[PDB]
């Protein structure tokens, strides 16, 4: 079986890059020389983030940058594939704060990618600075281009994909090709953006790593887990987005693809994947949090979840209170908000007042502060045993995260990805997935294999007619067809032969 991808975020700010060093975890709490040999071995890539694209339309780290200081820390980075022959390390560009629609340099990537032009300048900046600092890939964190920006993002890609082919043959690297992937929406309403045109985004990426995470938090005005695989029917459930798309698909097809509303769960966002064309599941990657969302002012019933709080939802965190008991990181971050697991396996053994519950249908656990009215979403190596079982039953390319400062100091979250995946002596095959809420949509991408008698020319039709024909089975709508399959919007395709 070939190895899935462990991908893994290196986020460091500015400031930290400024005054790199690592023997000052007040100044650098995660510096490069945490990621020991060990966990250089159990990742496939790391992410390092983020890069921008700046004013001159072009890949460009932040301008208060010290240079040197940068390229000390990419190349210690760059270092640890000493220990690991098949590791690369890939540079970000984009992630929420430079991208999103209000973000401060939103209007240079809807620029970057507008013309031929623009996106030769753009692509060839990307190769540039990949080579120029020692990076094995590029990464693009857009979150997210809109439908109209859509062409002009995937000839983006595609160009970008044209110089990495060229520069792996210049550089030798027919072992380890340049690689290029793109941070995906892991939830629908971000994802109806571009999803009509999903397949020519995925096809000049070797990765589209989803972000199946965030999909809870204080915005929403009820608690829930943030990343549950399957969904839970006494949970909150949304409109699908995806209905909305420009897909030009009838109503049936719409209908029968994006059952609304639905639970936004981690299944949801890699089915919705899946259902497209041209989408190849060993292209799709799961992306996990090495964190947890908390709320305050929470009620008792159900451990703190799918209850209305009082927890403010705008950034930055508009309160100087800082509640979340036992979270000192939280203090120096100034925000209760989130947690990394490192902080939190450390506030639920330190008697605060936590209770790790478990959500069996959602397959992730949660602390409720029963004293306080807190609840905290969050994953932890439990999660990740189902996530590691979806994520070779269906098939997929592996796994992603963020990020690797939230990790506890012996890299526990990372070592259980790994053995989940690569361990001779872990054997999950009597895990149960339980019955949590699979996403019950069907499209064109994923049709399945049926039998049904064949079409028989001159047989009248009545509602509901299932009849193999030209290689799929078909269903007629409604009554009396008397039409061949397949050339009258009386026949629904539902499967394949
Ligand atoms: C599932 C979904 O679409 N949820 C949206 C949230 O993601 C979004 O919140 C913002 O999410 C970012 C990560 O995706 C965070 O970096 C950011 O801190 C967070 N909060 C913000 C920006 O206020 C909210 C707001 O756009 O909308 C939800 O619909
Ligand atoms: C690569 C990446 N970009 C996004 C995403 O992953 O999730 C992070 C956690 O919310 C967020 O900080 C970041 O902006």
């Amino acid at each position: 079986s070939t190895r899935k991808a462990v991908i893994g975020y290196y986020f460091i700010p500015t400031n930290q890059i400024n005054n790199y060093t690592e023997t000052d975890t007040s100044v650098v709490p995660f510096p490069v020389s945490n990621i020991t040999p060990a966990k250089a071995k159990q990742l496939t890539h790391i992410n390092f983030s983020f890069l921008d694209i700046n004013s001159n339309l072009e890949c460009a780290w932040d301008p208060a940058t010290n240079d040197a200081k940068a390229r000390d820390v990419v190349n210690r980075l760059t270092a640890l594939k000493a220990h690991n022959p098949s590791l690369r390390i890939m540079f970000s560009i984009g992630g929420w704060y430079y991208s999103n629609d209000l973000g401060v340099s939103h209007a240079n990537y809807v620029n970057a990618v507008k013309t031929p032009a623009s996106r030769a300048k753009f692509a060839q900046s990307c190769v540039r600075i990949m080579k120029d600092y020692g990076f094995d890939g590029v990464d693009i964190d857009w979150e997210y281009p809109q439908a109209a920006e859509v062409d002009g993002f995937i000839a983006a890609l595609q160009e970008i994909r044209t110089l990495l082919n060229q520069q792996t043959i210049t550089d030798g690297r027919q072992a380890l090709p340049y690689q290029l992937t793109i941070a995906g929406a892991g939830g629908a309403f971000f994802l109806s953006r571009y999803y009509s045109k999903l397949a020519q985004i995925v096809a000049p990426l070797d990765y589209i790593n989803l972000m199946t995470y965030d999909l809870a938090g204080p915005w929403e005005k009820v608690t829930n887990h943030q990343a549950a695989l399957f969904g839970d029917a006494a949970g909150p459930t949304f409109y699908n987005a995806l209905r909305e798309a420009n897909l030009g698909w009838s109503w049936e097809e719409l209908t029968r693809a994006f059952p609304s509303p639905f639970s936004l769960t981690v299944d949801a966002a890699v089915q919705q994947h899946l259902m497209m064309e041209g989408v190849p599941s060993a292209k799709i990657v799961m992306g996990v949090p090495f964190y947890g969302r908390a709320f305050k002012g929470v009620s008792g019933g159900n451990g703190g979840q799918y209850s209305s709080h009082s927890t403010p939802g705008e950034d930055p965190y508009p309160s100087t209170d800082y509640w979340l008991v036992g979270c000192e990181e939280c203090v120096r971050d100034k925000d209760p908000r989130i947690a990394s697991y490192r902080q939190l396996e450390q506030m639920l053994q330190g008697n605060y007042g936590y209770q790790r519950l478990w959500n069996d249908k959602t397959k992730t656990p949660y602390l409720y502060h029963a004293q306080n009215g807190l609840f905290v979403t969050y994953d932890d190596a439990e999660s990740f045993k189902y996530k590691a079982k979806y994520i070779k039953q269906q098939q997929l390319g592996g796994v992603m995260f963020w990020h690797l400062g939230q990790d506890n100091r012996n890299g526990d979250l990372l070592a259980a990805l790994d053995r989940y995946f690569n361990a001779a002596d872990y054997d999950d095959s009597q895990l149960d997935m339980g019955t949590g809420l699979r996403y019950t949509g069907v499209g064109p991408g994923n049709l399945p294999i049926m039998t049904a008698p064949a079409y028989v020319p001159g047989t009248t039709y009545a509602q509901g007619a299932l009849v193999s024909y030209q290689g799929y089975v078909w269903q007629t709508k409604w009554g009396y067809i008397t039409s061949a399959p397949g050339s009258d919007s009386a026949w629904l395709k539902v499967g394949r032969v």
